[PDB]
């Protein structure tokens, strides 16, 4: 209670001299609340739906209704704002499954997202997966990158901070994978090339790590993933909205945010 207030009061501090809003949600594996600041609030999910969507291609894998390696063929017309893999893979006709759920995850590519959505049938399709493994919650109505645009009250595209955290404690901790998806998709998570300044650049650097970043217009700024403290795993969720700031401002806040996160662990004891 002490603690729980000490956190509340931080965020409060940072989101009143930021202009911010921070929504936060930290859960023990079965999604039990640690900890939470506007849990319950909604916002857009950016490319931090990109973690999801890969757990449900390798729920599909896992099931035998698709293979890793099987070849998705494409031309020009799949490149859109940031697809630094798919661009790279383009004279080559296509991308794996695989190499394309592991450039959603590792690069955040926008392309390789949408050929994966092309793949199971669209937003919908994500959305349903998200019912599935219960989460009524989340929601993906568009594809990449119009699912970032954050439209001030806009409830497409968006999810709760509990919402979200409690899916990424089932991916990872509540059985929703196989051993071999879900460690995969772990040290996708772990080796995450876009979460260098957010959350992780605030926890202590011997906690293991891994997330999914987002960025909106707007001043969308979001890091969702999973932290192991203390020999104590956790599933965390966090987004902000800060119009005013710059993007670097944006990564110091989710990182200070990460700062705030790791005082209230590390007053359990």
């Amino acid at each position: 209670a002490s603690e729980k207030l000490t956190f509340k009061t931080d965020l409060e501090k940072l989101e009143r001299e930021k202009a911010a809003q921070i929504g936060v949600a930290i859960v023990d594996p079965q999604g039990e609340i640690v900890a939470g600041h506007r849990m319950a609030q909604r916002f857009a999910m950016c490319s931090t739906f990109k973690f999801p969507l890969a757990a449900l291609v390798f729920e599909r894998i896992d099931s035998g209704t698709e293979r890793g390696d099987r070849k998705l063929s494409y031309g020009p017309d799949m490149i859109v704002e940031w697809s630094p893999a798919t661009e790279r893979f383009l004279a080559s006709g296509h991308m794996t499954v695989l190499e394309a759920a592991q450039a959603a995850v590792q690069l955040s590519d926008n392309g390789a997202t949408n050929l994966l959505l092309r793949e199971i049938g669209g937003p919908a399709a994500m959305t349903q997966y998200f019912r599935k493994i219960g989460d009524s919650v989340s929601r993906l109505d568009r594809k990449e990158p119009e699912m970032g645009d954050n439209t001030p009250g806009d409830l497409r595209d968006t999810t709760t901070p509990i919402a979200m955290a409690r899916t990424v404690a089932k991916v990872l901790y509540g059985g929703a994978l196989t051993s071999t998806s879900t460690h995969t998709i772990e040290r996708w998570l772990i080796g995450n090339q876009t979460g260098d300044a957010t959350l992780r650049a605030g926890f202590p650097k011997d906690w293991v790590v891994g997330e999914k970043t987002g960025t909106c217009a707007n001043g969308g700024r979001n890091d969702i993933g999973f932290f192991k403290a203390q020999e104590r795993d956790y599933a965390v969720a966090v987004y902000t909205t800060a119009p005013k700031l710059s993007a670097v401002e944006r990564d110091e806040l989710v990182a200070s945010v990460g700062q705030v996160i790791t005082q209230l662990i590390l007053s359990t004891d």
